[PDB]
């Protein structure tokens, strides 16, 4: 009976509900299935109309999830995007909280190419974590979506390509559990760390689990320095041991990438393509998720 924008039918809450409230939803011309977040009108710091700008500049890109409409119902500021299958901290959950490798370079493989794509749109999307990458529905079940502009910002001039300045002394923009370490230093985020915190993405999916993760504190504060001082007391070398030699190889590279630097994307898709490779895994896109 209730209808945002007179036109999607609110359905079941998915949630839920910082910064905003997802709902399903289905569109009473096409019957197509839809996801609906709303934003309260009277918070503090708005997001949701910046974001339906951001989302705008990234249509057409393969695992761009498409805007169908943007609205007011009620004390809320609405936006209407199509229905996106679980996400990949849901998928995680699902396998019991560890991926096998063949499952770990698939999914490598499409968020490289997700954060390049938002990268020639000249953004850094500086919130890449697991819960920001869907899975598609129906035909598109094995393609990997992006989503979540929130904390998304200009890296480049659209027009002259000019990089953002270098600076210091920023506030943690993003999840301490997959910030890059220049983030922690308080250093302007760029390309390398949308692709430094994907590596610790990968690695979270490898191990179940980062050595940063569950550390006890007082308060919120005590914990990201905490998180802070064991990322940093932690080599790529020990992180990364028992694993392919490649998750070591990635890492690198990202740490060792300068501030305005253009990431080699395709070396760093050839790195995993090649491992698959040798593994002797079959050319498929049979995930864990298909194997329970
Ligand atoms: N399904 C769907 N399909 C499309 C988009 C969304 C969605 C949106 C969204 C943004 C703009 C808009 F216009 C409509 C909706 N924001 C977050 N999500 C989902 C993110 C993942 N969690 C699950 C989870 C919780 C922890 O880790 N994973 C479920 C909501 N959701």
């Amino acid at each position: 009976e209730l209808r945002v924008g007179n036109r999607y039918r609110l359905g079941r809450k998915i949630g839920s509900g910082s910064f905003g409230d997802i709902y399903l939803g289905t569109d009473i011309a096409a019957g197509e299935e839809v996801a609906i977040k709303l934003e309260c009108v009277k918070t503090k710091h708005p997001q949701l109309h910046i974001e339906s700008k951001i989302y705008k500049m990234m249509q057409g890109g393969v695992g761009i999830p498409t805007i169908r409409w943007c609205g007011a119902e009620g004390d809320y500021n609405v936006m209407v995007m199509e229905l996106l299958g679980p996400s990949l901290e849901d998928l995680f959950n699902f396998c019991s909280r560890k991926f096998s490798l063949k499952t770990v370079l698939l999914l490598a493989d499409q968020m490289i190419s997700r954060i390049e794509y938002i990268h020639s749109k000249n953004f850094i999307h500086r919130d890449v974590k697991p819960d920001n990458f869907l899975m598609g529905l129906g035909k598109k079940g094995n393609l990997v979506y992006i989503i979540d502009f929130g904390l998304a910002k200009k890296y480049r001039d659209a027009r002259t390509h000019q990089h953002i300045p270098y600076r210091e002394n920023k506030n943690l923009t993003g999840t301490a559990r997959y910030a890059s370490i220049n983030t922690h230093l308080g250093i302007e985020q760029s390309r390398r760390d949308d692709l430094e915190s994907l590596g610790y993405v990968l690695m979270y999916f490898n191990l179940g689990s980062l050595p940063w993760q569950g550390l006890k504190a007082a308060t919120k504060r005590q914990k990201y320095e905490r998180i802070s001082e064991k990322k940093m007391s932690t080599p790529i070398e020990v992180l990364c041991k028992g694993y392919p030699s490649e998750f070591a190889t990635y890492l690198n590279f990202c740490r060792s990438l300068r501030f305005d630097d253009k990431p080699d994307y395709s070396y760093l898709r050839q790195l995993f393509r090649n491992l698959f490779h040798r593994q002797g895994f079959s050319y498929d896109y049979v995930f864990d998720w298909n194997m329970l």
